[PDB]
């Protein structure tokens, strides 16, 4: 007789960035080798994350959840571009619960998982461009600004194309990400006489 | 004996744009058919334009300067990017003189030519971009600004690659040419509201 619920392994560090699709997996095992279904919730109440989705592939099939081959439930979604980020990082997150049951109806307790979310600049962090030589360190020309923007972009192919790169009069660089967060590169790493 | 100096024809409307290579030609003939050399000056003083250059190709060669085949002297250079243009832009010019020698020692009397220089925006006239549809007309997103800049650049391949295109919060476009002169495109010609369309 199966009297034991499934074991759920949740990822320890789920970190999502505003406007950027994330994915992670739950791994689930049962002694019977079969998991019937799962439920995501807010400690039993509605999940209330309309932008999160998960796959129900291979649910409630014999052998879908063994020690050697666990049930790997793919979860994905996108945190809204304008999700408010509290000054307190510790509350920039959603704490939710998952439970799972086997075909005998043995249900696990509600297990916690946490989706942390962050502004896009927390993901970036740009590399220094090859140095641009200019005539006046205090007043770059249009051509010199075009060259600086190109050198920043060349050295940073990993930044979103949709990010906008601006250059000030003295060669200070601002990168503005789609969610309106920013990075700066100071002139000393950008230009020289 | 040859006592007659060479005859020089000058172009009548020489216009150069700051930062952009220019060229024009003098045409010179002599009754002997041979011109030895020229002098560019400021009415007999030094030229004082170190960016003005010319070719001495075919100088002092028999037959280089006939009525049918004049000596054509290629003059070229680049007016410096930041050559100053005063409040009245008509003042932006240099009047200089040219004369020429034949092989018999006869030199022509100086005649004037005028190099007018102008801002790059006088040359360029930007076409409107294909319209960009935005969420908020008073506050464009970064991708909307990139899209606007791309649309403006795409609509104007003839504008200098070194010109810088910027976009404001409400979609107003500034094109800043390499010599720091500008053109503008008003928001109502660049962006429209997505929902209402
Ligand atoms: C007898 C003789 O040849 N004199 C020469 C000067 O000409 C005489 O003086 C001037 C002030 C005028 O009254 C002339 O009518 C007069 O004959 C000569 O001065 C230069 O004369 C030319 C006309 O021949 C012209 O006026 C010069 O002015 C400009 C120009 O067109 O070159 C006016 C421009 O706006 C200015 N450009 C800028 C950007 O400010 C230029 C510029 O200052 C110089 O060309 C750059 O060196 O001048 C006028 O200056 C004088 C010149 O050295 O030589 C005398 O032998
Ligand atoms: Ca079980
Ligand atoms: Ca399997
Ligand atoms: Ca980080
Ligand atoms: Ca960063
Ligand atoms: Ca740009
Ligand atoms: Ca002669
Ligand atoms: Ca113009």
């Amino acid at each position: 007789t199966d009297t034991t619920p499934p074991t759920i392994t949740v990822p320890s560090d789920i970190i999502a960035y505003r406007g950027e699709e994330f994915e992670f997996y739950f791994e689930i095992t049962d002694d019977s080798g079969q998991v019937k279904n799962i439920e995501l919730s807010t400690f039993g109440k509605p999940l209330g994350l309309n932008w999160l989705e998960y796959s129900e592939d291979n649910f409630n099939v014999p052998g879908n959840a063994t020690s050697d081959n666990p049930l790997r439930v793919r979860v994905h979604g996108t945190v809204p571009l304008n999700e408010p980020i509290p000054a307190d990082k510790n509350r920039a997150q959603f704490t939710r619960t998952i439970r799972a049951w086997d075909a005998a109806g043995n249900v696990s307790s509600n297990i916690t998982f946490v989706i942390k979310y962050r502004a896009q600049t927390d993901k970036y962090n740009p590399a220094d461009p090859t140095i641009t030589y200019v005539d006046r360190l205090s007043s770059l020309s249009p051509s010199e600004k075009n060259a600086v923007e190109a050198a920043v972009r060349a050295a940073n192919p990993q930044i979103p194309a949709a990010a906008r790169i601006t250059v000030s009069a003295n060669g200070t660089v601002t990168i503005t990400y789609p969610d309106s967060s920013t990075d700066t590169i100071t002139a000393n790493r950008v230009v020289k006489d």
